[PDB]
């Protein structure tokens, strides 16, 4: 007479207590079968070490009070029952540090043998240990531990809806083209217990994610390479021009402000700084070495009246070995003699300055070649290190 | 006797179970008809790849328990019933990554034949794949998938309130003068199923939005064009002035800090960087070429005592082809001869410096003309590329 | 015997259905009277085009079930009834894009003739079209539309508690000394309908707000005026000092970084950039013109050995019109003749350089006077434009 | 037989209506006594003019239905009753602009004569007029107004739990070592009414808070003093060095970027800018005056061939008053005469340059002393202004 | 017949009042035992002085109404009861300034003797006094005070689940690899009372946390050390080069912008600035002393025509003590005499300049050695200060 669904709901939900664990025998536990599918990785924050993810969570447990024979209710084998009208296990993650805002699913499926299926999306804000030692190429290993917060293993036990390999290989609906790439979700079962009898069943899903380094390529490689290129270009200025040192100090200031600004996007952790800091300080050291070379050559070639003739050893070395590597008539005569003396003194000072300038030019050429070779070696080493990771 | 609305509500809502799917026959599904109208696009986030929109959502389904004959209730054909007192389908979006804060509508309209109409505004925070390859002019294609989270197609099915063309052409109440322009909302129906029998009905609304490029015109074109203009202006400084290199390095530092600052507003994605990065690095390369030309000409024209006479080939080439393209009396005599020798040496050095300066000036003029032509060609290419898109 | 309030509440709220529209005749609508008073303008966001305001909202409608005769209840004419125990119209704003967090008022006043008065504070996050074409002095015109989300005009109709002039003139409790100044709140009634019979009653309150320009006076006028002042000061440096160009380029870099930083506080919209951008780029053009003038004069006065005597036309023009507007004895003789020749050549080069320097100085004086006049004219024009708006 | 608490709760809460104002006579009001204790000042935002505070709020009113004789219930004189089971006045603050997240207290104490005590912590986000005219040393005067949102003075009246002096002197549990120091909380009672009969009782607590200036001492005084010190140091460079103007312009750029950056932490209001802006622009004007003095002296001492002998008046003044304040033999003769003429011309130019350099040096010394005296006077004035405030 | 759990729940929760404190005798209090385990320190905020932590909180109290004999219910000794169906003490923290978002645990364990165990995770936003006097190495001492907000010690009393040593030594599940290291959690019991009879029981957990200084090592030590190194490198430039002062001022500008930027990450408090500010201003003073030395030596060695011969005392001192520490024939003769006079004057000026340059060079060498020794002493002092803390 009455609709089958209405009669079934009246038969089930009448005198049904939602605060009672649904077992006819209190000794057996309610085995909750669990399944997790990753949807998206909303945020990985290396500063506070929290991982924000969106997952599709489903679970099913056998409710021994929501049972009926289909033949008495017009052959209905399953129906939807509100989640607030039945007992629901309190399965939640240990790693929680903040409650996620997720849509509330008001209905759950109940079968004629008691199986209750609960589908629900969950947004998770979980704490994790984020090691950024390989920051541009780091692969993270985050853990999600689903366990009952109160019930022991003798009340609520947790298993997997699907085989572990199927959960591992599930990468169908994951949002992929973001910053973080999901590798696998590995489920593992352990019994957490710090007491002889208080054993708690937990299910650990090791969410393994790999960062995509192409995000930071333009941000990191381009400015440093550009500034080394302009350093090489500016090395060509003559040392005695009087502007080479200004060029070098301006370039060093530019690199310093670049490093200080990029430090806002480079994370840090307690165990250690990311390894690319070593490369950045190596580039800083190369720029400082270039500046020191410029200052030394400027010292060599600067023309001041205290200059003395180039020593024999320095002259021979630089200009040979390094080069091959690379009556009132008497009263009238006195005034002319004095004028000639002054001109000779000026000419001798000019010649000494010329010799020092030649030595400085040869040394500058040699040191520029050495610096170019060092820069090429550093770039080749970086390229060959990047290649093996590919 | 009693008011018609009160009697109707008592007749309907008495012994009415809100946890039961409203069908007299459990085999037929409840066909939920759906309609979506876009109101505003609150935020498009290219970093986390989430789209925030506000939509006006209405749905109607046939409730087979909320039926009456109007003649028995003073000819009432419809009435408002609280949303919490009736069964409501759990239609929600798959793309959800965060629950939106939207006003709660407490009433729904119910007709005398069971049709229940639910009007509700929804704020959506949905994940989408944002491709910014054409960042200033990119058109996005975001999907909204409305489906029942639990019920299969044999329980809840989804259709459209209006024809697909009407939903596509709906741009009436959309907030238009913002950053993002709505092109169309294209509805499509698919059956999502990863099981033989567990088929789920879904309705996909492809929200297609086009960015307005005029937002970033002042931010991008103006600084680069201004810095190229000042580069052209500063190219006029004489190479031997001793300040041209300082001008060029200061300009390069300014452009570098501009690029680093503007990188904070330029988004990036895993698949690739926006194409305007190519244009920006081309402008950087042009500035670097200008600096290298300045340094080369400074090398040519710098006056130092090691200068040798201009070679025959270089002199002929630059100054012709490129130009057309563009007794104690004897003792007295000795001192005078020495003075004349010193003056002649200084004059010869000055003349050699003059020849080198002339060659450098001619080369600088030619290279300035070439650089101006290259800049004009680049600007014309950019303008003609912008024209075809208009 | 029993307290009058208890008896009255038992008489009213017993067998009272809160899901029924309170009319004895379903044909007549419930006329809801609305009054709105602005408290504060929490935030006006020109980027996402959302307006955040706090208002004091009160409404009253005639409930035909909450009626009694005072003489039967100890002459009680009004009482407070919980808001959750009575029917409340679902009046809410169309412009909503996010739900506002506002305190919940648990009680409403009910009179003996059915009038139910609902007082409630509301925080509103509404979308609006913000035109910043006159950004420092722009007056905004935001609309708040109160209407029933579900009920048509035949069920719920909306009017005004007070006359439109009284609502317009209400500026008593508004927080005034903030950034935004409230001009008026203009109420207007319209019938929103996109169907023959589905007519919806709405009440539009045009919130008109004017920005106070004194916020940005120090932020905008002071840096630009200061940098023009230092440009005028630095124009006094001699062109041949060798540091005027460095001064000008440093000043231009400072103005560029100022503009880039201040762009973070200058909003932009799709329809167009704020008009003060024109003034800012005019200041940029004036600085660039100053730099170009400095470079031109440096070109004129720079002393290099390729200098030729000043042409007759240029000399006459600049130095008149612009100025008015503003035997071994023979062997001994040969060496002396050669020395005299060298000294004469050097003196002639020095004299040519002196003539060119004089011409450059006169031209620099004239162009400095012209630039000062142009700057004064620009400042006077800005002051006059500001005065007429006052 | 039964427990005393259970019997008392059954006697009280049975047939008890929580929607009725608890008075046997509706003519008398429920006098709510209010006490407020400040816990912490979470945030004072001068931009949006909102004050965030945490307070400990307690109130007690006489409930005439929750009365019993202790002798009938095992001498129980008080008990805890859930807040949701009794009538609670809707006392809330007018100044609210956002609802505060505060813990919910589920129990209230009820005495045997009806006194109901409600203890609750409250987080308040209230709008206030923040005058920052004395920004580093400003004392704010914020108002908290507790009143019933609906009930008039004939229904709910408000008084103080403690005497006003006790509320004023309460600074025990306030968090003190933060940025803001609490001076006093002054309670005042007023009757808010804009109608003859609609009088509302309100209680205003004037929260008076004084900012601690030691927060911004390092941020403001240190950079300006340091840049003044380096300005004084750089004033010692010789004017003819050719780098003094570059030093001054670099220093000016540094101060400009410092001011622009510190503007991000200096708030502004509609009524007026903070007074320390005057001091900052005075420092800026001092730096500009130093730059102008440097440029003027550079103009005086610059050596160019157009220099003319120092005028008699300038020479006398600067160098006295300011200083005290601080045959082929004839053919042979012609060539020597010409050489002597050239040397004499060069020597005369050098002597004129020397005289101008001496005048410039004396003037530079005098102006440096004047500038040092002005800087010392400004620093002394600032110190003596700070002393009187201490 | 019926399931044991259902019968037990019916026996307990029937006619059970959840608003009544569960004691058969109202004179005895409900002794709540408290245990707290720290999970993670989400955020320590020194600006607003708030501490955000996640803790695992469990409590148990004896409910005298939830008691049964196991033999009558199939030997059930414990069961799970919903938290909303029983009386729960209102234990919450005094230090709260904002409510934390934590998962809600819906079940609590109840034993057959009345013991009710409540497990719950809590996110705490508590105010604390953060002293950053030793900012890089500071250890904080934050207090968490658990007490009943309403009930006095005669109603609810608080003790510890475990011994204080066990609570102190608990560092098992704390997230350790973050910025903050947990030292211990020290529980202490006090009776808070400001009245003769209104005594409140409270339990204080002194959360003691130590910051890990390795976070800021790269951010602080590296830039200052690098800028000192480049200062030492640039000290080698010859004083008469004309670019040493420009190098020094550019370096000072770089250090100034570094300090201004790093001030954004250096917190400040009312009681005092962090001690590393002293070291930073010492580095500033060292750089300023270097600049002043450079300016002084530039003054000494600058060549201008007003130079006078080096005084006897200065010459002797610097060049000895500091060095050891480190007829028409007559008409023909007149012209030659005049030429010789001019050449002699120029030579004498050159010789005076040479002597002054020698003195300046010796003084510059000595002062560079002194500055290097001072820098080495400062670095050694910093290293030895860091060693003793290790
Ligand atoms: O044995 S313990 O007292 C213990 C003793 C010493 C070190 C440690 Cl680390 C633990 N203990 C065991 C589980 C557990 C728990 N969980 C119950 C199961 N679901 C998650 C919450 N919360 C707690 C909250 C506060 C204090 C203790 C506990 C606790
Ligand atoms: O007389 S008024 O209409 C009036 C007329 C003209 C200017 C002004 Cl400023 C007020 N009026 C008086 C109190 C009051 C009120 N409070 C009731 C007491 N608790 C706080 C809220 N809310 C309102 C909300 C909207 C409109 C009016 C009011 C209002
Ligand atoms: O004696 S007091 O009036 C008092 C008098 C003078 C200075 C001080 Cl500092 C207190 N007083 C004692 C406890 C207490 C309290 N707690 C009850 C126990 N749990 C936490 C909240 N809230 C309050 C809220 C407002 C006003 C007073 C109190 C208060």
């Amino acid at each position: 007479t009455q609709p089958a669904l209405l009669r079934l709901s009246d038969h089930l939900l009448a005198n049904y207590k939602k605060g009672v664990r649904p077992v006819r025998d209190w000794r057996k536990p309610t085995t909750v079968s669990i399944d997790v599918i990753m949807y998206a990785i909303l945020n990985v924050d290396e500063k506070n070490q929290v991982l924000t993810t969106y997952i599709w969570y489903r679970q099913y447990w056998t409710d021994e009070f929501l049972q009926w024979t289909p033949e008495d209710f017009d052959n209905v084998t399953k129906l939807s029952i509100p989640t607030d009208s039945i007992w629901v296990p309190d399965i939640l993650i240990n790693e929680f540090v903040d409650v996620g805002k997720s849509p509330n699913i008001p209905y759950v499926y109940v079968h004629h043998r008691g199986e209750v299926q609960n589908y629900k999306p969950l947004q998770l804000v979980t704490a994790c240990s984020l090691d950024i030692y390989n920051f541009p190429f780091d692969v993270q290993n985050c853990s999600l531990t689903f366990t009952s917060w109160l019930h022991t293993i003798q009340d609520i036990n947790i298993t997997l809806w699907r085989s572990p390999e199927e959960v591992r290989s599930d990468k169908s609906i994951f949002i992929n083209q973001g910053e973080w790439e999901l590798l696998e979700v590995f489920p593992q079962f352990k019994e957490f217990s710090i007491d002889i009898s208080n054993s708690y069943a937990e299910m650990k899903f090791y969410v393994i994610i790999r960062r995509r380094p192409l995000f930071y390529a333009v941000s990191l490689l381009l400015p440093s390479i550009f500034l080394m290129v302009v350093d090489i270009v500016g090395f060509c200025l003559p040392p005695d021009s009087g502007e080479r040192v200004s060029f070098k100090i301006t370039l060093l200031l530019g690199y310093s402000v670049f490093l200080i600004i990029v430090s806002d996007t480079l994370p840090a952790t307690a165990i250690g700084t990311p390894l690319i800091g070593v490369y950045f300080v190596v580039c800083m050291a190369l720029l400082v070495i270039s500046l020191a070379e410029t200052i030394f050559i400027v010292r060599l070639v600067h023309k001041q009246d205290l200059q003395r003739p180039v020593p024999d050893w320095l002259r021979h070395l630089v200009l040979d070995r390094i080069a091959w590597i690379l009556l009132a008539v008497r009263g009238l005569l006195q005034e002319l003699s004095s004028i000639r003396h002054f001109l000779e003194k000026r000419d001798e000072m000019r010649e000494v300055a010329r010799d020092w300038l030649r030595v400085g030019y040869v040394l500058d050429r040699l040191l520029f070649r050495i610096y170019l070779l060092a820069v090429l070696a550093y770039s080749i080493t970086l390229v060959t290190l990047w290649s093996i990771w590919h």
